[PDB]
């Protein structure tokens, strides 16, 4: 089967996705969202989604993707608030958008090595987008930094360390119920949060291609390479293998 | 003759020229620069030049030419200074504009200040040697002392200005003012009338404003003495520079 459904995908990074050769629904919140054969897709910081996905030829991979960390992101921010001036919808959230001849170009000789001809690569393209205005927007939400983010910056200081409420609670000056609580003011609490890191992190180097199951499980803090199996499985809805034969 | 020799045009916004159909020599100081058919020029804004240029096709306008008052080039400079952190070759540098980025000129309309300020970093983005300029519109967006006293004039072109009008203006006394514009390479009596003769040029492109409206709006009595003036300037009367571009 061409088509694979991934659960729970939590995207940690600003992501510019392009659909090389697949077409995709993207449920996250009781909504939906398609996005059709060769169309750009905006997604913001932080969503939480699920997706059916589609290929178009076989042999290739499904789309392919840019993703902004930090840095780069708030530069973007920065800069976007200089060029337009200063100031809750999913489809506020992810936006899917039709790439003309001259954007497409553009995207064609970008050479993420240029940290700056990204940005600027990046800006024009921004500029050259009608009704804009909602993807920046979702570029400045996603720009903040959170509560939860000072947990998951602390927790991949060391991701395959034993974490606990407990550990976290002592690093920030507060008692766990400070802590559980304003995780979940920001809809997520914090084994949902481990959990995330290490599934992410997982499914990246797996698309790597250099590196055994086992070792991947040990990179995230997993005993068992099965063990590893299981919790992989039963999150995205996916075994790593085949994971990783759809993506290859 | 399609060719003309302008004298002593100063650049009081930081430009940007592509000779759409024209080949020019500039001449910054005892220096020279040669820029052929299909190129663009990044001109440093306070720079005073000189301009040899030979039309293409004559029928039609030299270059096409972009300026970028206060704002836009404030909005540039810290933009810039986000996206990547004396001397008349840092002040005036021609470069080959590609194929590809000639159409990105093209489709600037230059109305979504923002798009606009896209299109400009894009550009520069997309410029072998790029430091260069950079430095040039940073060393351009301060505002120095000549500035301050540009903007006084400029909030009433048309009264007879002085040395003591200024030192009355700004606290100090005429020495004071005419060292602190020394230090900076000019005097009270070139900036005054380089304001005049540049808004005389502009207007007088905009081709709907009498001559005599032109000498009454920059300050100057008569309108055959403001031909005088120009011509004695620019080193063209009125009528051929106009003739010129139009
Ligand atoms: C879009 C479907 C692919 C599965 C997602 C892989 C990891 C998400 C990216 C991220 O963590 O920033
Ligand atoms: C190279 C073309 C120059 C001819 C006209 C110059 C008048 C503009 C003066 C200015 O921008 O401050």
């Amino acid at each position: 089967k061409e088509t694979i459904k991934i659960n729970n995908i939590m995207i940690h990074k600003y992501t510019v996705l392009y659909t090389s050769n697949c077409i995709m629904d993207i449920y996250s919140e009781e909504e939906k969202i398609t996005c059709f054969s060769n169309r750009l897709v905006f997604l913001e910081r932080g969503v939480n989604i699920s997706v059916r996905m589609q290929k178009q030829i076989l042999s290739e991979k499904p789309y392919v993707a840019f993703r902004l960390n930090g840095d780069m992101l708030r530069h973007l921010k920065d800069a976007l608030m200089i060029i337009y001036g200063m100031s809750r919808s999913m489809s506020r959230k992810i936006m899917t958008t039709e790439v003309n001849k001259t954007l497409l170009d553009e995207l064609k000789n970008i050479n993420s090595h240029d940290n700056s001809a990204f940005i600027s690569s990046l800006i024009y393209l921004i500029s050259k987008l009608e009704n804009n205005e909602k993807i920046i927007e979702s570029i400045y939400i996603s720009s903040v930094s959170f509560f939860s983010d000072k947990v998951r910056n602390l927790i991949e200081k060391d991701l395959s360390r034993k974490w606990t409420l407990g550990i976290i609670a002592d690093a920030f000056n507060a008692s766990e119920i400070t802590i559980r609580k304003r995780l979940e003011s920001e809809n997520t609490n914090f084994n949902q949060i481990l959990m995330q890191l290490r599934m992410s992190k997982a499914a990246l180097l797996l698309l790597e291609n250099s590196y055994q199951i086992s070792q991947i499980s040990n990179m995230i803090g997993i005993s068992s390479a099965s063990y590893f199996i299981r919790i992989f499985n039963k999150h995205y809805g996916v075994t790593p293998k085949q994971f990783f034969t759809y993506f290859k």
